[PDB]
């Protein structure tokens, strides 16, 4: 009566891996761009229009897009309405829905559509069928299922490389613009440093903001091999747990997260010995709220501690006392939240 | 209402959109659950425990395994999977897990939800960008030959699919033997794709003087349980159906596209007496794409479809009713209805 509705939920679980997947299927078609591109505002249009704009013929490619797309639409990732015939057969259309805007590429040509890519890879998903095992046998369930860690394995799979790298670069674009209309740590430094900034997205539009600053974008060797050249922006390969280079800042944007507190300190000591005196590391994380709360900010955090757990070296989301300590714990004396975009708080660890 | 677009209405956009990007890892997390037998260690114990008294219950050799039970038990409480108190945090089930854990006869859907979330049935999404742009189905793109043919060749998919299907019906088909009264009369009752022949089984207990006929594909029936008052048969639908007073599908219309269902509904047809009736126990299209649980678990199960079968789909009343007319029967009904699966029958009246 209200079991009908335990059940039913129940029934939901069991299969709501199709939301993501059916989505990154609509993604790699392009049918969210062929969506933006056509149609009235406020408009909508038909999946026959949709796959028209397709590479495709298959008589039946219209059926299986309007499928698609109704379980979207029943999530909200697209608008819909229906429209009865004499008939009384129902035509369905669809139009964008405010998550679009995030989905579809953005004046610069950004979107979060290659996260999404990343996040629902083939590669990623074969974790998960070793967690139960790293629950039992210890380990880390990718480890398990690859003969390696994940970065590693990024050094050996060119195609998720490039996913990886891009999936990170367009979320951070995104999310670092934001950063930079409010946040003002970057005054007055002459370098800063990326550690672990990918392809060097971040450092770029550090530089497009302050050109006195001379950036310097740090990563593995198989990322800056994929880095494309940018003014005021100079690429270094290494390993952050060997060092880091020397400037009057450091940044660490979605570092932490990925290794263990041990991990944390290496890398943390690293940084303070990279530093001048009154210098600093400014620290871009998630933060972890005090309790499971049903709210989509809290359940972003608490996804990432999840993918985290199956691809870890021992990466976790924190709170902001646990950060405290980790910034206690390798000698910086002072601790700043400085402003947050899209649940990436922004941190800075000083030495003052 | 109108809202206009300010840095509230983006940020909860943007982080909508990671919310989708990594949704996956709610039904692996359970996954993973209910693999440790995590809920049923809850459900027998204190009304709530930690982490750590959930792994004192565990063959681990794992120092970590409570922080790391912890972290997926939260990421289920964040979904009301699980409940929570604070101290540390503690553990309950919530109401979901009543039908998560072997509860009464031994039977949950918990095994339904294995068989969804397994390596087999997750590989043919990779396939479905191909399927839509090149024609055919994802599923066979994947492995090479149809679902039901590949479940004939992987014996540990065929017990995970046989599984789930009858713990599935097992908990339905009690609810629609509450409420539903067409069996009452049968002298003879088939089921046609009936699986491991556990909703015979149900009919004959509830019916003792009732012969059942459970019949599926003979890959299928060699796994299938001997049961008092039913017959197993192995044969191919398409060509032919045993003959009873009236014929019983449940979860097959939907596997297959209208041409495939109109040939078995006149196998059904043609097995018959004047006056027989098939009964039909399959989902129903709402009008709407709404947002209400029970729609997503059709929409759900239509994309399932999409990925899987041969043309199977979900159907209004009126494709149902389109379908039975097709195939001769004259007169159609919607009898009952049990956990959004409703019971037609397509009468010759
Ligand atoms: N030992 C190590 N040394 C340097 N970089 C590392 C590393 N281990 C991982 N990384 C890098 O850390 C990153 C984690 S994802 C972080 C990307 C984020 N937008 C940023 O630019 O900061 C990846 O780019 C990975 O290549
Ligand atoms: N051509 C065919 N002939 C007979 N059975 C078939 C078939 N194609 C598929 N099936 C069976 O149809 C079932 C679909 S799953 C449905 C099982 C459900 N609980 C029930 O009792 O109906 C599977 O058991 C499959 O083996
Ligand atoms: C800890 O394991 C990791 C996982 C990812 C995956 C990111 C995709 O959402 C990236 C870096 C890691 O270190
Ligand atoms: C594996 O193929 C099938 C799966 C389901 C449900 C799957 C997961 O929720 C239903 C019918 C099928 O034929």
């Amino acid at each position: 009566s209200s079991d009908e509705e335990a059940n039913l939920f129940a029934m939901q679980l069991a299969s709501a891996a199709v939301l993501p997947m059916a989505l990154k299927a609509a993604i790699e078609l392009d049918v969210l761009e062929i969506m933006a591109k056509s149609v009235p505002p406020s408009g909508y249009i038909s999946p026959a229009e949709i796959a028209a704009q397709l590479p495709t013929t298959n008589p039946e490619a219209p059926v299986m897009l309007d499928r698609v797309l109704r379980l979207l639409a029943s999530y909200s990732v697209v608008t819909y309405t229906l429209r009865e015939l004499p008939s009384g057969k129902v035509e369905r259309l669809y139009g964008l829905a405010p998550v679009c805007k995030f989905l579809t590429k953005n004046e610069d040509g950004v979107s979060l559509a290659p996260f999404l890519l990343l996040a629902t890879d083939k590669v990623l998903l074969e974790p998960w069928f070793y967690l139960k095992d790293a629950i039992l046998e210890g380990g880390i369930p990718f480890n398990k299922a690859y003969g390696m860690n994940i970065f590693d394995y990024h050094g050996t799979d060119h195609r998720i490389n490039k996913v990886f790298n891009k999936g990170m670069s367009s979320n951070s674009t995104i999310t670092m613009k934001k950063i930079l209309e409010m946040y003002n740590g970057f005054e007055g430094l002459t370098t800063i440093v990326d550690v672990g900034g990918g392809t060097g997205a971040v450092a770029s539009m550090i530089v497009a903001k302050y050109p006195s600053i001379n950036a310097i974008n740090f990563d593995l060797p198989h990322v800056i091999q994929d880095a494309p050249a940018f003014s005021g922006v100079e690429h270094l390969g290494g390993d952050m747990f060997d060092g880091v280079p020397k400037g009057d800042a450091i940044f660490i944007k979605w570092i932490c997260h990925d290794w263990s507190d041990e991990h944390c300190l290496k890398l943390l000591k690293n940084c303070y010995a990279a530093l001048p005196d009154h210098g600093k590391v400014i620290v871009a994380e998630y933060i972890l709220p005090p309790s499971p709360d049903p709210s989509i900010a809290t359940k972003v955090v608490i996804h990432t501690d999840a993918l985290m757990l199956a691809y870890n070296p021992g990466g976790k989301e924190r709170t902001e006392k646990e950060f405290q300590a980790l910034a206690m714990a390798s000698g910086f004396r002072g601790f700043k939240v400085a402003s947050c975009a899209f649940n990436t708080y922004v941190m800075e660890f000083l030495k003052t």
